[PDB]
């Protein structure tokens, strides 16, 4: 019963370095995008 316990305590640990990795993927994409999203603002030079 303890090892259940032990076995629940651990997935959650195991969730939390994965809720790393997903956020580390989602932010990274949203990043590159509004990276590409600069131009926008390079076309704002436009305005300039």
């Amino acid at each position: 019963q303890s090892l259940t316990d032990q076995i629940l305590s651990v997935e959650q640990r195991y969730k939390e370095k994965q809720e790393n990795l997903i956020r580390s993927e989602q932010i990274r994409r949203e990043e590159v995008i509004y990276n590409a999203e600069q131009k926008l603002s390079r076309q704002m030079k436009l305005e300039e």
